[PDB]
This record gives C-alpha cells, structure tokens and sequence, in this order.
C-alpha cells in the first residue's frame, strides 16, 4: 500500500467511484488556474523542490573558494480533510444514488480555491509568489457599473499590446464580478458576450480570485509543477463517519513578468 | 392477451394505427418533463416501488435484535379514459383521413399535463415530492412585465452557479409565460430569444407547470421512473362507442436539491 | 468490499472459515420454516419490496383522473450482533480445535428462531401476518395427555381434508410438545412415531414455534422472500474482542389460507 491506506477505509468499491467521481467533478469545475498554465507532469512522492537555475552567494568556506548554493522552490502539500457518514457509504451498494456527498463537494471546492488562490494571489509562506504580485503591468481598477467593465478590460489588452505579447489572451473574472457582468444585458446580449468580442481566448469563471485577470495563454509563461495531483486519503474511522482528505502537492512559477494584467475593485 | 385487452375492442387494424400515431404524437408535444431527467427503462408489469436504499427503525422484535425496514417508493398507474365514437372508426376502413380523434388528443394531453404537474409539483398521496418542493435554492418571483423576465432568469442562473453545478442549463416555462415572451419583441427578437442567449441549453415549453423551472441537465440529478410506458387499453364498448384509456405507471425521484430553481407569480 | 467489511476484521481465514462453519451448521439445525415453505433466490441488496400486484384507491389527482397505488411488502433487515474472544481466534492458526464459538452458536440460534417466529407467528411491525394468523381453518387445542396428542392432530388432518388439499402433510412441533411426545412411549415406540405414522410428510422439530402446525408442502402456498440469505459481517473490535453480527434481509408471504392448522395450548 501508499501513504492514502485507501484499503483500510471502510469503503466499499461503488462508493470508492461515486466519491471519485463527485471529487473529480467539483474540482474541474472550480478549477480556472489549470485551464490557462502549463501544468507539468506530476514529479512522483519523492519529488520536492523545483530548479530556478539561479545561484546564491555564500561566505567562502576557504581561501581562494568561491561557493554558491543553488536556489530552488519547495513544493508545498495541501490536504484538506472531510467526514463522511458510513450510511451514506453502507447505502451506495444498497442502490442508493442520492448519497450525502456534500463533504466530498465542500472539500474539492476548497482545495480548488486554495489553489487558484495560490496561483494568483500568492502563498508567501510557501514562497510563492502570486500572477497579481509578479505582474510588472500597471493595475486596473475595476468601475462600478458593469456596464464600463469592458471598456476597462480593453485598457489591459492595451497593456498586453503595449508590452509587445502576443498569443489568445483570455479574461478570468471573480465570482462577483461574473455575475455583475452575466446578469446585467445590452441590446440582447449580456456583458459577458461583450468581453467575449474583446478577446480570441476564453471569458473564464474563477470563483476563488478577486478581482480579474487579463493574461496571454501563449505557452511558457506560467508553470504549475505538481508533484503528485488530487488524490483521496483515509486518515481514520470510527462507527459513525470515515475520515478522509483530499491532498495535493504544488508549487507556482510565473517566468514572464509582462504577461499579466491584474485588475481590483 | 393482456391487461389491455386490446383484441375484445371493436377497433380496426388502421383504425388503431390513427389512434396510436394521434396518442403518441399529442402526447411528445405536450411532454416538458422527459426531455430534462433521467428516464430509465420500463421494468414491467410485476414492478410496484424502486428501492431509496434507506433504512426505517422499527420496535425490536426481541431482545438483542435490532430490526429496520427497508424504504421504497411505491409506483403510481395513472390512467385517463376517453371515449371515441365507432362510425369514426368505420370511417377509417372506408379510406377517411379526418375521423374524429379529439378524445384521443384531449386524454393525451391530460395524462402528459398530469405526468409533468406530478415531476415538477409533486403528488403527494402517491408520496412523490416535486422539483419545487425539493429545491433547495431559494424561490424568485416573476414579474409583471416580460421585459423583465430575463433579468430575474438570470438571478436564477446565478443561483446554480452559487449551488457549484455544472452542465447545460435549460429553462422551462409556463405557458402564460412562454405566450408573454414569445408575443412580446425588443429589437427585431421576442424575449424568448433573448431567453435563448443566456443559456446553453433550450427555452422549453412546458404548458403544465405554473412559473418556471431552471434546471441543470448534466444527468443524473433527476429520475423518472417507468413501470410501463404509456398504453392504450380497451374498457367497454356499446353500439355507439367504445371506451378505452390511457395509462402509464411511474414515479419520480429527485436526488439532488440543489439542481433547480423554481419560479412563481 | 461491501457492507459485511470482513477484511477490516482481525480474524484469521482459518479462524473465518471455523466461524463460517459453527454458524451455517448452528442455523440448519435450527430452522424448521425452509424445509416447508417456498424459498426465493436471494434478490440482492438493491431489492426492498415484494410487489403483492394489488392496487389501493388513492383521492384524485384531477378531475376525470383515477389513480392507484401499487401495494408492496417491505423487506425487514434482521441483524443480531455477537463478541468473539480475540485469544479464541488467535488459538486457531496454532491449531486449537476447541475454540470458544458460543456466541456465534448463540447468535445463530437467536437469528433462526427470529426467522421461524416471524414466518409462523407473524410480525406486525413489518407487515409480515403469521401461518397461525393468516390460516382460516380452525384453530384446535393441545391436550394436556401427550397419548392423547396424535388424536388432536388427526383432526387437524380432517380439516386440511374439508378443505380440499393435496400434497404431503407435515407436522411440526414446539419444543415442549417434541419432548412431551419424544419421551413418552406406547407399545415400544414413543408418541413420535404415532405421528409419524399419520402423515407422509415429516414429524419436524421447531423449537421456535408456539403449539404445533400441520400443513401441507405441495408448494406454492407459503413464500419466504430473500433480498439477502444469512451472512457475517464485522462491526468493531478493540485489544480483547471482535463484534460482528449475523444479518440476513426477508419478508414472508402466505398465499393460500386454507393449508394450513395451528394449535395452541
């Protein structure tokens, strides 16, 4: 066996691929991050730190030495743990197919939040930083009718044009911000249809972001390295609930500073 | 034979193939419901309920037995009898291409208006809970003038999109409401185009229901269940007319609460 | 794995098969209502009704509608819990052949006699109506004189004979009135062999069963449904002991009123 213990859960095997499917689902869907970087192939377990390729001077151990350390990026582990109800699992062999799996959902929308968040916004803890903070593009405040959003959004594609890029660029936008421009309509067409003139890529629903990003989708200019993806681990168990966790380990290279636009409210 | 008794009925043979076309073409017309859920294959006569898959406490049998009732959910036969005169029947033999099937329309149209009040109102007394009653996003009212009606749509967009759900979204109308934003135009389109653009999925007209219902239909979240489909069946006859019936089994499940929401005046 | 979860218990497969063994033999020897009454194939998990294809009047739905609900027999979960000596189950790979498995003995004996009680004196909480319940031949009363028992009983045999039934007629027996006519003996053979003498059926032991039964087993008359037979599944364990229980899944079903005479005392 592996570090998930998956055969010591008690999970039968139907309920093994509902749970699977449910959590692969979710994650998809709110994952926005994946569809615009590179998303490399995963490392493996022992996989742990990322090459920049740079050098770091040090205090020359002796006389007429000169050392560097090599500089690197660490992969940070994300794992967050959800409770399941064993008669929602006891139910699925049964031929239940409306089993509880609102801790499986709850669980795949955050771990996608805390990685879209990662992507770009940040985690300086983990030493990464974020699309917004890497940007060296001026930012853009957001207005308040919905209706000036796409006049905003052009200025960034000037920015993008003005920093000599080319490639789909394609606008992510936050959830309020979707929905402002989804529910709002002119002449027949809602403003999300006016972005979607604006750009050759994709208006891109990214709940977890605040504010929004207009960004070239290229290639080679922002990089996910993931060492293992989204996997389902059995932490322990008791008569009632099982305890399980989603878990993924990561880390966040942007190479192109010039490639982005952030925008806030 | 069978329960139909189909053979005793005073029918002809091209007789009955007019009288099957008409049943089944009135009937997919006026049917909103099977085009959104899961409708499974029809398990046949013997089938009386579809297993939940729960478990029910029930008063030990004795000491150190611990006892529990499997819950179901019972089928319903639902069936609408109609009356047709035999000299349009004789009519049909003779080569005549207009006898007189608005019997046969009007128990079509009952049975579909009953079929879809049942998934989308629910039936209690056959213990059936409807899409309205088992949504768990809130309620939104429709209003007064149809050039609003998108806008509050697109609140309900918003609200599946708060829900985390994924898929094509379709929208199903009341017939006063379909009739408001069909007969009523903005820029060369009636609203129901305008109904269109905001969704991946179809405007659909659904003559039974009160407000309207906007649903995912991704599978999966809604179930219909069949015994047997509908048939048509011979009751009695006299030298004037023959009795017959429509009648279809079923019942219907909703496994997830989050999948809709349900519209009102 | 399923719901049994038999791979999470600490139990050996030696130790599995001498439990397996105890139970299935424990069982046997207890049941009295297989070797008379119809037995299914087991349905599976997913089954959790028995369509009777009786109808129940429901009010309307809507004018010149008439509906009916499909009257079912649910099945009943019957689950008896036990505690095994983990020391017991460790004695069996080192080759002990004395293992302690009264519990699973016990639990077997329990199991069974709930089977036979539900099967002959009903259980109202399942909607299951006994043999003694639902026959509509008399009800006869056991004499105190075990001589004077094979008297009783033929007049249990003139009974199912004004009822107009065939078939092999069998006798079955409380424990107290096996005993009573076991070790009572005229002219060289006890009061058992009497009884045997009346019928060509079999003189059977039921030590769960109040008074005695006379019935015949032609077939088709009584029908013990099974969703699942009896089966081992494990619950918890901690240093010193192991729960597991014994479960099996039924509902009893008896079609023909008429075959059958119960006695009481």
């Amino acid at each position: 066996m592996n570090n998930l213990y998956r055969d010591l859960a008690p999970v039968t095997e139907a309920a093994w691929a509902e749970i699977e499917l449910e959590a692969a689902r979710t994650f998809k869907r709110h994952i926005a991050g994946r569809r615009v970087v590179d998303v490399s192939d995963p490392g493996g377990p022992v996989t742990a730190a990322v090459s920049t390729g740079r050098l770091i001077d040090v205090k020359a151990p002796t006389n007429g030495v000169i050392a560097h350390l090599r500089a690197s990026k660490p992969l940070v582990r994300l794992r967050v743990p959800f409770t399941l109800s064993r008669n929602e699992i006891d139910d699925v062999e049964r031929g239940s197919k409306d089993s509880d799996w609102e801790p499986v959902k709850e669980a795949a929308k955050k771990l996608a939040f805390v990685e879209d968040r990662t992507i770009f916004e940040g985690y300086s803890a983990a030493s990464i930083e974020g699309i917004r903070s890497a940007s060296s593009n001026p930012a853009l405040t957001l207005p308040e009718d919905p209706r000036e959003i796409p006049d905003v959004i052009s200025q960034a594609l000037s920015e993008l044009r003005l920093a000599g890029v080319d490639g789909p660029y394609s606008v992510l936008l936050s959830a309020d911000v979707y929905t402002k421009v989804s529910e709002t309509s002119d002449h027949g067409y809602p403003i999300r249809e006016h972005l979607n003139r604006l750009v050759d890529g994709d208006i891109i629903w990214a709940p977890a972001i605040d504010g929004a990003f207009v960004l070239t989708t290229r290639g080679g200019d922002f990089d996910l390295q993931l060492g293992t993806d989204v996997a389902i681990g059995y932490a322990s168990h008791d008569t009632d609930t099982v305890r399980l966790y989603l878990q993924e380990t990561l880390t966040f290279l942007c190479y192109t500073a010039e490639a982005s636009v952030a925008l806030s409210h």
